């Protein structure tokens, strides 16, 4: 089947916040999209800003401190375009206080059922083309090819950041 894609709910992964965090501000601030950040994503930040050090990882740790610093900001705000996804499924409108890993802890498989939580195919849809209104951003590679192997639609940030004007 062929796809008809039509952006509305965006799928960032961690190194999406690490790499991309000023455009994904900047694509929030449009007002155009729903941010969908997989609650395993924070997790993953969560435990980046604390550490467990050398120049890079310091590096990175800082850039995940900024990156929660913009979440808790925004959740607090409730801006209405940004939301987070549970594994379970469920969207949650505040962050406020998190469960946290007991210790730090490779999320493809949650970030795509993050994807495909909202990919509503029904059979009436079928009596065409496939109607997708979701995105994946991410830079990596494999997942990128999971994604699309799964009629999720991909790109990396600054293609995204261009494409939204």
């Amino acid at each position: 089947m062929e796809l008809e894609i039509r952006p509305l709910f965006l799928v960032p992964d961690t190194n999406g916040f690490i790499d991309h965090l000023a455009s994904l501000a900047r694509l929030l601030e449009s007002r155009k999209y729903i941010l969908v950040v997989p609650l395993i994503v924070i997790n993953c930040l969560d435990g980046l800003a604390k550490g467990q050090a050398g120049g890079y990882a310091r590096v990175v740790q800082e850039k995940a401190r900024k990156s929660i610093e913009f979440l808790e900001q925004r959740f607090e705000s409730r801006d209405s375009c940004l939301r987070a996804l549970t594994s379970r499924g469920n969207e949650l409108e505040s962050i406020a206080f998190r469960s946290e890993d007991i210790t730090g802890q490779n999320n493809d498989d949650l970030i795509l059922s993050c994807c495909l939580h909202y990919c509503k195919d029904k059979a009436k849809d079928f009596m065409i083309r496939l109607l997708r209104e979701v995105v994946l951003l991410t830079d990596d590679r494999n997942l990128r090819v999971k994604a699309l192997t799964r009629n999720v639609p991909v790109r990396d940030i600054p293609a995204f950041l261009t494409w939204a004007q």
